[PDB]
DNA sequence: TTTTTTTTTTTTTTTTTT
């Protein structure tokens, strides 16, 4: 819902412009934002903030709804194909839009490759598992490679010029810039239809920007704010949020029950903010193992997928 | 419960009840538990009218002393919602107790949301099998509600999927203020139809981000205290079980090395004191999960092993052992 | 890049830029990439001054969104440094990529230092033959730097040995703190002259002994992450290719016998994720060496054979086959 | 080198220098190379005092970037110790290089100890005949030191046997901790008189038995890395050749058939990467021995034949061919 | 020096008793023992172990020393005659005390006979190449024969009763028992002057106690510990350690340049641990050939010696 | 010897002694001689239990040092078994020594089996005439055992033929594994009755065919080493003479022509070092045989002439000269 | 009230044949 519909009941265009300058670009943005956030924006009075909230609640349903209606709505929710039938079956149709999907794993585990595949598939038509929308790739490690997008578009029949023109790239150099890029992301989606957000990787910049136990609380608070903004973006625009996470080896030997000594970065903030968490492990050569660690609906299962020159695909017989 | 419309006596008009409903008070119990200052804050109500309403609620809703034997007799017939697992029901002494706030805190994929879905389904099954015979009211703050789980658990328990879904009221809270405001609508709907369960998954998720830093910590704790005061008022009014999930944080300080678990529930003292029962959830092998009673006025501190399956929360299978 | 001497606008004085240079930020890209908190930690910089410095840096250096087509066009003209071996260049898709950290990990005598010397010589040859047309910057931690190799490779590639030696900046790191501090001097040198290569041979040699024990490991990896972040910042600012060598560790856990290679690179996940491209080096027969692309965002996992010669890294001859 | 007494400036008292010497740092280079946290571990030294010491050491000892031509002309005048055999000197490009750790690994009776004795004698002969004009420092861990060999080699080279013996500092290490602690006394002696050679025969012999099993393997290799770092620091400070002998173990896993040698040096990757130059020793016919340059940053992988004689290590004779 | 001298600076008799129960019977043993070895003894704390180390360093010189002083000390060192002038000339005066001498060779090559001769000669006066100390014979093959000692004592004029009473015999039945015997050896040497340790043979028990490729690493680790303990005993008491090693016929015929197809057991551990290694071969009749394979100071040379009823001696003219 | 039942002290029950009995350990001496690792691998035995068993065995069986005078006195009382020939007894210094492994290697039909039969008969005759007064245990592997020889020799020595026959324990080995397993039954039998001789004719006949090729040579010799170790354990435990026969192999390699005898026994160094005494057997004129002491710790290398007769092994007569 | 982290590290022979 466009934010311009709020220009009613004494709400002027200046108020909408000020809200847009503060990172709120849709009616859902005003509806989800708390009253204190509106008050923190300069030039907004308490009464006019209250009337903005009332108008947003009238435009965007904030009340209760039967679970049957929510199930029917989620049945129409778009799922983005990952390019692998095994992975789509594991995810119950692919990457779910409107929810944060976390891909945590060690290096060469295909997280960036899967993100590139998702970035290409977000543009293919809906009938083949696409999203029919532009991608928005947030890169924090410098590991984005448009050659991969060109190859995957060749696999999926997309025009390489059209495929590259429909992928939004911004390189994040620090945690503050990474969070600030979400305002530009919201502004871009308020003008054109997007279908996917990728932040590869979320925790790369937070690792170095905040160092030591003294800044750990600030680091996790900033990460919580960042995924709060990501979840709000997913709610407003219905876009799939795919985030990659680095891992660290658990140096404590007390929990020897766990055969995997590596855990994702971000701690409980990352753990609880992500709707779906996928653990990636190395297979034999191109083989990669994906394990659903956390998911409200998907059972904890493991599937095998492979990385090829044309993107993420199902393992081949010769590779078995 | 006693409907608020019964207060229209001794000169109390319909407009007063309308204003009370607009102020979030939908039952006579709500008026009885509401302090006089809260009634005075409502426009159109004078001091004499406020005290008259208080006296009417007092003579309609008992507020005096009762013998411990009478309270024990009343609690004996209190409904306990089955959790779908015999081990968990034994740990809780019959399941989730209605009329009290039950807190489920633990690490991720520990089954808090799955247990909440199982409780949402079982609140509709007949009382003879540990049900509640009432609608569920699910408040989701993390966007993790999945009606497919409700359908699967209803198939497990024999409930019709359409009936199960139509009897579960779902609302997603996007901020702390909206999370608190949803309770007024919850009370309004409960004043019209019988409910049997309140779920807030999760309470702390929106507060961790809406209030940031030490400066806003006091405001966050005050808002959380208000939210749990409203939840406790709802539980007292409607006798509905309140199940709340809580995320965890890793305690950086290593001073309390005597505790093998470096994870503690979020919310601090307000969270600890507001919850009648707190259950700590840990991951076992495979689908198995460990539930531990951390705080309870009557349940001893003990641990039980339960598992999460496609049909919902249940006891671990022999093949999983 | 954008020189830092363009920041004296909108009330920003030259003295503020002087403190910025003293803090290790020598380019407008450097202050653009540095977070607000890092600017605030510099003495003599206020909140408003740091904010306006950030705004000016963002105006000068594009930090906003850009279409992937533009990024592909920009990367098409990106300079790739030839390694002196056609097989290795084909494996790397043109050679060592500038602006990204390339990691060469392997056991001893596998040619990591030899390949770094070859890259240090080839970074000065003209662009038409795979060069960089820029001075090299060699950071050595094991004391294994040998200018005789540079002279031999320069005679191989036609460079004047005196000019080749004069165009290589060498500094030996004696401790991890000194190794990190050397990057400030590297940035200062690059802010006044064009540099086309960074070599850190080796990154983890000094952290291995500076930090000892499991308890000291966290500080070691935090310092390593800071060092790699600084290297990535240098590569982003100056478009300079960063080539880092890493030693190996034998994996004592024999349960995971599925992997035939018992040697893994040092640094753990910090070095693993910080490096854009990782190349695994193994010894062949005699001069032959095997290079394997363990990790790369765009290069497929493939293995090639290259040899170490008196004149540097080159393709194996049929006589050695 | 720069004596540590030059640090008595800018408020640094004699007590600070005494504590530094007691902590094992006996030169200004030792203070410069040591990290800040290493200085913090010394009692009686504050953080500000450590920063001042680091600044003064960096002012006295150059630590910044230097052009490769300057480093090349500095290494041109570097002293190489003759091994008594022209074949071995040609293989090593002039002899054993000072300021770098040279490793002599091989099977028994292959001449490692004999070559170390020859180097110990030649380090005292004048420079023009390939000497070092400095005292030797022999650290023996197997009890195989034999002054009779030194006397014979001195008679071969014309040195006075009494003078040759008086110029060799002998210390036997009985445990790994004592082996590491001997380096502090070595540095203390070196800061007082000009030395030109350090011999540790052998480095790993004490580590074989001091640490047993895979449980202590990590601690064993960490201690070995600390010992080798300390040796590298000593070489950097005093500009002396560090010659270390290493035992070998026959590799059981014969999976790789490309290596005709079933014996590999002990110490793993720690010793493989710590040693600047590695020489593999094998027995030839009679007194003849085979030396192979396994690892070297500047020397090609080649083999030469040398022999062990009663007067020391020398080239094989025509009668022995 | 006796370990009782460590009872200073607050070190009690209980500490010395615990050290003696742990196999450390001399202050030299405490000095040579590492920090972790001292920490493994119950009843000894961090500060207590450190204080013991400083006291031992004060008593036992552990610092540097000029090579001239060590040369003088080795010049005044005692060398045990082997009863054969040729063998003594080959060894440069006889078996060197304080160093491990390894006698490896085929069967009936004279290793056990030479050990018996050394056991007898360790008691004869110094002026005739003796040691004036008791022998310590550790037998692992059951090949010890006191009749040989009696005959050699008759050759050298010693009283057979005195000769037998001055030889400490203990038969090792397993590798663990063989290693444990060294603690009793140290205890006996701490109270009486010994001059020779014989282990015949070192590798006989290790061959069968550890079997298969999997147990080879543990076998060689235990062997390294045993040889380290032998070297510690030699350093502490200044006694000659004469050990016999059996031989195995190497099957790799590619290295045909070596005319000898038999190599000693123990591999590199025995190769490096032994200060001096002597290869024994049979000559004409009673004559035997001894070859110095490894020695830090003796040239690689061969001499011919013979075995007679009265012990090891030079070959006779009648046997030539 | 000390029976294993005496270990039933300090918490050692019947179960432990039994589990030892099926583990091949039937005496306290067997427990003492067995290493700790061998005790640990036995099922039902804990580390503390194994340590307690070791301490109890050490208390019962003296494992400490002892003066050579005491050893000589004990060996003076050691039993020697007469071979029926004065020449052979004089060559062996009284006959076959008990408690030691005596090897009889020679050409076919040189009397090894006949001498073993004679020893089997003489081990039962009274001690005053060189006997052993104990049962014999014959392990025949070539199938050449003939009880008629035992009957004839018993007639020669005056023993009752039935008493001689039923006092000889026979067990025929069909493969190497069965040959090794038979020693456990031998120990079990000897723990029940007094034995005085063990005969294995022949040791390496079965190993020659069971293991073939270079690959199985290592396993063959390792199994042979285990077998002879067990034989030595039996000899130490029961004080019995172990007499083993071995075939011969002609040395095809004629380069070592210095040895007039081209035949050497099978088993190589394992049999060479495991056998306490080795006797070389050659065929003389007629029925006379030549016996030569090849290896013996105390017997000088000498030869004697003995002959084989119907009544057994005896000295040659004048008519045979 | 708060709020995670983060890898190490080799080893070690063997064993006759006809
Ligand atoms: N063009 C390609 N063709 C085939 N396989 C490729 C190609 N590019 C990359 N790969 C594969 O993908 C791997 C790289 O994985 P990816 O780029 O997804 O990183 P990641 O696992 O997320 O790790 P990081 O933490 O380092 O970013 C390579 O090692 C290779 O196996
Ligand atoms: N349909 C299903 N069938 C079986 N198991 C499931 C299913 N859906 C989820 N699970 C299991 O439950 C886990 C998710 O638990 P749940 O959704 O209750 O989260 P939670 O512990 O409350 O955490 P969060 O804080 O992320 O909401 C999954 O990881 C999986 O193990
Ligand atoms: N009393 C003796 N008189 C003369 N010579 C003897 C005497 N005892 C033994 N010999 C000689 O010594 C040889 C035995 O050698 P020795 O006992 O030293 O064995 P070894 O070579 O160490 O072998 P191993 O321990 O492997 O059996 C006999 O073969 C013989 O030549
Ligand atoms: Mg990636
Ligand atoms: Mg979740
Ligand atoms: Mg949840
Ligand atoms: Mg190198
Ligand atoms: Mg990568
Ligand atoms: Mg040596
Ligand atoms: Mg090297
Ligand atoms: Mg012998
Ligand atoms: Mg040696
Ligand atoms: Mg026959
Ligand atoms: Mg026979
Ligand atoms: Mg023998």
């Amino acid at each position: 819902v466009p934010i311009e519909k709020l220009q009613v009941n004494g709400i002027t265009m200046a108020d909408v412009k000020k809200l847009r300058e503060s990172g709120l670009h849709t009616a859902e943005a005003v509806a989800y934002a708390p009253r204190k956030d509106l008050l923190e924006i300069k030039g907004i009075s308490e009464a006019k903030a209250d009337k903005l909230l009332n108008e947003a609640a009238r435009l965007v349903p904030m009340g209760f709804v039967t679970a049957a209606d929510f199930h029917m709505r989620r049945s129409e929710l778009i799922c983005l194909t990952t390019g692998s039938k095994n992975l789509d079956t594991l995810l119950g149709g692919g990457v779910e839009t409107g929810s944060i999907t976390e891909l945590f794993g060690e290096f060469r585990t295909g997280k960036s490759q899967l993100c590139h595949t998702l970035a290409v598939t977000c543009q293919i038509p809906l009938d083949i598992g696409g999203g029919e929308g532009k991608c928005l790739y947030i890169d924090t490690e410098g590991t984005f490679r448009p050659v991969r997008l060109v190859s995957i578009a060749q696999r999926f029949g997309l025009d390489p010029d059209d495929a590259l023109n429909n992928v939004a790239y911004a390189r994040a150099y620090n945690a503050d810039h990474q969070l600030r890029l979400l305002d530009a992301a919201a502004q871009m989606m308020s003008e054109s239809r997007f279908s996917l957000i990728v932040v590869d990787s979320v925790m790369a910049l937070y690792r170095t920007d905040f160092s030591g136990r003294g800044e750990l609380s600030a680091r996790q608070m900033h990460l919580a704010k960042f995924m709060r903004a990501l979840q709000r973006l997913a709610d407003q625009f219905g876009v799939a949020v795919v985030v990659t996470n680095q891992v660290v080896a658990q140096v404590d030997g007390g929990m020897a029950f766990n055969p995997d000594p590596k855990k994702p970065i971000g701690g409980n903030i990352m753990a609880h903010s992500s709707t779906t968490r996928l653990g990636f492990k190395k297979g034999k050569g191109c083989q990669r193992l994906c394990k659903v660690v956390d998911s409200p609906c998907l059972p904890e299962a493991e599937c095998v997928f492979a990385i090829y020159e044309d993107g993420v695909g199902d393992p081949r017989e010769e590779d078995e």
